[PDB]
């Protein structure tokens, strides 16, 4: 219907930083919350998010500025409009900032707007919103329950130790609902700080909720994960298959990629690529993000034609959530899957731009989370409603990771067959 | 107002365990979702959760019983009754249950459901939960935002360490308002962060959101966040109070009190008594929470008349919110302060209750959370529409902690100048 009312204010996230958090009010008691999870706020690739200098105020992460917006001119803008179109709300609120990468007012203000726009439309339909986006996206009952891909082992720049790989992960392939896949990530979730505890290493959670423990090398990280998923009863490959961020332009120094866990080996582009492909083949990894430079573009149509075929190769520095760069890498053969993050684009007409993008061109969409979250679950309503196929919203610990599982089982209850748990068939190369 | 649809499921909490959901849906479209906290499985004092103890499943922690409970019995015995009257809806549950502890269908079950039954009615009223809950109580006008007891150091059986003290809270009583309180405890966390870092220390968050440092004494622990108070620009006893949880029950054997953190050595209940109040006076420590065992009613006794007068006394294994047990401490002049966790007593209205008689005695009711969390914020809710006063919800970390400030926030700005911030006033003992 009519939007009557629209109030932004400034909330904390997962790990004590302000952001922002709309409320967009329609005719007749309508309303629709949502928050922004934290996204860059310096770059010249993805759209930013506004913060205030200000450091007498959050060590200067306010988000006051951003705030401001909402409340102000977005607000007037889309007074009156009607919510319905969510394609219409995007458009005025991103033509009012005038930038690109949404400078202005900010990604951070747009998008808590955007989804809170569409939440709010959803209740005036009576509708959940999964079902709400299913519409907007043209494919009402097309619905699917994601496969996960859940952090367990955290590693470069999110942990100290002499791990390479930013972050491992485990896909509970073999389970029939998104149900039976929570539970098994959460045993194994157990089980590993089981194995850590037993090997004298900290269990203390990360921002993701996964561990961080210090251990000596790639390898080893790779078998406490393995070890883990034994002791839960459940077998590599067949029940858990292992995915990984490689944030390859982490250790990429000089043309090269150094890596510590690997005895500070260095390795070529074409080098590098081989080594993963070893790891595929001792290991049962299947999906691959970031496995080179977001710069080495030459090198990532090597890897996408020596693994494209038989491993998923996600592309999320190297696309950055952006229509123009996954067009391009879709015509010179680069990877092919995409991680979505809407705070990186700032809307989500923008955002089902991008999955259908990848669906048309055969590509993967992962619906992600970021570093930065809180009580919010749309990516969990999103990866339904657009059928995605898969999401990335970190370990089975932490309610600003737990919180969009729970969705996730909220969802399928009131589904069942009508949204299936695809599993494995829902990874590229599989 | 007339319930026609009650649905249970078995959701993940913030630590990774199962815990309980409810539903409830009046004539009219109105419905109330929460869910429980992980509580005690066993014991002899307070309510008992049921968990299904299959080793096949979530490592034994499994909660479909008492999911059943909710779907099933439960449910039939509430169709058609008037969720409005929270004292009615309770009744029959705690009279079906037939039992002290609520270990027929756990005390978890009937929380979920009471909880959402709460939050259903106040929907149907056309008004907010915290405003549902005053009426509730019998004060609709009452309404105060409470001053946050946040977390930030733990030890004891809390982290590998060697402080003894179980946790370490700062208190921004030198706010005027709960979202500037936040903004403060939000400062204080990062700037701690900073201090641990630098001393090579790890930065890892622990259940409560807090850090686990491996600190050597009690007084160290003390002086990191004394520390990372003024470093953030603020000054002790004047913006930032402190508070601690002994949880002398970890320490507490042949009579006297160990402290492993003072090298091998422990004394007299007596003697503690005195050790605690040393700490009250070279640091700004206004609130103890069980800083005896909850056997040691004489030890009790003594704290109550050598800081009963200056430090606030919170029970919290030693009320373990519970009537019959406070009622008989506030005749035998045992402690000033009690911590309120619903999901140990059963039911909203027994926790109303308990809250009740705090107030009539003089002692200060602080509206707690629970180890494992969930996106939930009803304490927030709960703690308002009681003009508690305190609240102790974790620090500035983890969505499971920071969901309840959030929602303080999002309350604080509709009541307005309705919802007064008193302060350290607040604080049993000023
Ligand atoms: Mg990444
Ligand atoms: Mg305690």
């Amino acid at each position: 219907s009519k939007i009557v009312k629209i109030i932004g204010r400034e909330i904390i996230d997962s790990r004590g930083n302000p952001t922002v958090e709309a409320e967009v009010h329609l005719e007749g008691g309508f309303v629709g919350m949502a928050a922004a999870p934290s996204g860059a706020s310096t770059g010249s690739r993805e759209a930013l998010e506004l913060r205030d200098g200000d450091k007498s105020r959050f060590l200067g992460k306010g988000v006051t500025k951003a705030v401001a917006a909402v409340n102000g001119p977005i607000a007037q803008a889309l007074i009156g409009k009607d919510a319905k179109d969510q394609a219409g709300i995007d458009k005025i609120m991103i033509d009012l900032d005038g930038t690109e990468n949404k400078s202005k007012f900010g990604a951070n203000a747009i998008l808590a707007v955007s989804l809170a726009n569409a939440k709010a439309a959803a209740a005036a339909k009576g509708m959940p919103l999964y079902e709400h986006i299913a519409e907007l996206n043209g494919t009402p009952g097309k619905y699917s329950m994601p496969v996960p891909m859940m952090n367990i082992i955290n590693g470069g720049e999110h942990a100290d130790n002499n791990v390479d790989i930013q972050e491992f992960m485990i896909q509970p392939v073999g389970a029939k609902t998104v149900k039976e896949a929570i539970r098994m990530g959460s045993e194994v979730f157990h089980h590993l700080a089981k194995v850590l505890k037993a090997k004298g290493m900290n269990t203390a959670v990360g921002d993701e909720g996964g561990y961080a423990p210090n251990l000596g090398s790639n390898a080893e990280a790779l078998a406490v994960i393995a070890e883990a998923v034994k002791a839960a009863g459940y077998e590599l490959g067949k029940d858990i298959t292992l995915a990984m961020d490689c944030a390859a332009s982490e250790f990429y120094k000089d043309g090269k990629y150094v890596l510590a866990g690997e005895g500070n080996k260095a390795f070529t582009s074409e080098e590098f690529t081989h080594f993963l492909e070893e790891l595929t083949k001792q290991y049962p990894i299947v999906s691959i993000e970031d496995g080179l430079d977001e710069s080495d573009w030459d090198g990532f149509a090597y890897q996408t034609k020596v693994l494209g075929d038989k491993i998923q190769l996600v592309g999320d520095d190297l696309f950055v959530t952006n229509t123009k760069i996954l067009k391009e890498g879709i015509e010179k053969g680069i990877a092919n899957s995409i991680l979505i993050k809407f705070n990186q684009i700032g809307s989500l007409t923008e955002t089902l731009a991008a999955i259908k993008m990848a669906k048309d061109a055969g590509y993967t969409a992962v619906i992600s989370h970021r570093s930065g979250e809180t009580e919010d679950a749309t990516i969990a309503d999103l990866a339904v409603g657009t059928a995605a196929g898969q999401i990335k919203t970190g370990s089975m610990s932490r309610s600003d990771r737990v919180a969009k599982y729970n969705q996730l089982i909220r969802i399928e209850e009131a589904l069942g067959e009508k949204a299936p748990y695809n599993g494995r068939k829902e990874i590229k190369g599989q």
